[PDB]
């Protein structure tokens, strides 16, 4: 094993380490992005479910009003 | 100047390092694929909830026009 070949092996491997560290940094940051996205989506789901609950309530209320008005008309017909 | 042995160990160490960092990036890659799947399902859920909210919107409008008609009927009778 000649010292020149060894020194070049070291040079190459060190380049490699730097490269893969860059790639890992990239992946880590991307990971944080995906995580943020998951958070926002989950929040959006919670909001949508609150909206859905609100709609269920407004509609049930309207159905009871209709039931009442229909009942009234029923009385004005008999 | 560095010993052929010294160089051999720097090489040893660097190779261990590369293998380590590669394992780590593999881990991150798989974790990433997970995050993307998760995001997919969440977005799909958002689609279903928005469809449901649309359905509730239509039903809401139908109940409101029905309500208005009934009010009108009550007005014409008494
Ligand atoms: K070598
Ligand atoms: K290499
Ligand atoms: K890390
Ligand atoms: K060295
Ligand atoms: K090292
Ligand atoms: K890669």
């Amino acid at each position: 094993a000649s010292s020149s070949t060894l020194e070049k092996r070291i040079e190459d491997l060190e380049k490699e380490v730097l490269r893969e560290r860059q790639e890992n940094l990239r992946l880590t940051r991307l990971m944080q992005d995906k995580e943020e996205m998951i958070g926002k989506l989950k929040e959006e789901i919670d909001l949508l479910n609150r909206d859905l609950d609100d709609m269920e309530d407004e509609n049930e209320q309207l159905k009871q009003e209709n039931k009442t008005l229909l009942k009234v008309v029923g009385q004005l017909t008999r």
